[PDB]
């Protein structure tokens, strides 16, 4: 029922999920001029070299790949988490123009797009119990600009108009999301939120600094995809993002000066 349209998007969210209004809603604006260096902050450790990818699925909101949760093969610790937390999934938000599709902000500034990495907190046993706690989660969020082809994005691009409708989901093994990290972990945290429904208040945001170049070409191919299920009129899957929410009690900080 709910999308990213006029008549079901994200100003109607709050009517079935009440937490969209909410004291840490994500995305929000970053303003990096109030963001406070933390020199007690680690190093974040993303741990992927053991990742399994399962299976690529357009979900009618976005599209998204999904791992193998059930050891700690891909994991991320360190930065503002304590202890471990194993990567799920991975998806995109992204825009009708290259101006647009982030969900985050960057001193007010909108990405062509948004990778998501999402994870849970092992000490909950499982994705369902985390999403119930204010420290179940942590998502790792990517900016990518237009520029150079991002060679570790293809193999996500070339499968894509196997997954065209909503429902639709393909093999997707052996895919090694190393290749969407860019060269720098420096990066900003902020306690929030899932930026979908249920939006769930219990996401360590861990936001990176660099964004990583992807080509016009392969941002296209995101742009191809449809909302709708195979039947149905055909609307794009451009412009699934939710806007920056009231940061309210909320410090940013930064890893970095
Ligand atoms: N745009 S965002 O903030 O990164 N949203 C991510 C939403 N997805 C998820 N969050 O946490 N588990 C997620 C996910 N991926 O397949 N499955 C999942 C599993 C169980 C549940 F009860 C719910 Br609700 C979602
Ligand atoms: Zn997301």
């Amino acid at each position: 029922h709910w999308g990213y349209g006029k008549h079901n998007g994200p100003e109607h969210w709050h009517k079935d999920f009440p937490i969209a209004k909410g004291e840490r809603q994500s995305p929000v604006d970053i303003d990096t001029h109030t963001a406070k260096y933390d020199p007690s902050l680690k190093p974040l450790s993303v741990s992927y070299d053991q990742a399994t990818s399962l299976r690529i699925l357009n979900n009618g909101h976005s599209f998204q790949v999904t791992f193998d949760d059930s050891q700690d093969k891909a994991v991320l610790k360190g930065g503002p988490l304590d202890g471990t937390y194993r990567l799920l999934q991975f998806h995109f938000h992204w825009g009708s123009l290259d101006g647009q599709g982030s969900e985050h902000t960057v001193d007010k500034k909108k990405y062509a797009a948004e990778l998501h990495l999402v994870h849970w907190n092992t000490k909950y046993g499982d994705v369902d119990k985390a999403l119930q706690q204010p420290d179940g989660l942590a998502v790792l969020g990517i900016f990518l600009k237009v520029g150079s082809a991002k060679p570790g994005l293809q193999k996500v691009v070339d499968v894509l108009d196997s997954i065209k409708t909503e429902g639709k989901s393909a093999d997707f093994t052996n895919f090694d999301p190393r290749g969407l990290l860019p060269e720098s972990l420096d990066y900003w945290t902020y306690p929030g939120s899932l930026t979908t429904p249920p939006l769930a208040e219990g996401v360590t945001w861990i936001v990176l600094k660099e964004p990583i170049s992807v080509s016009s070409e392969q941002v296209l191919k995101f742009r191809k995809l449809n909302f709708n299920g195979e039947g149905e009129p055909e609307e794009l899957m451009v412009d699934n993002w939710r806007p920056a929410q009231p940061l309210k009690n909320r410090q940013i900080k930064a890893s970095f000066k």
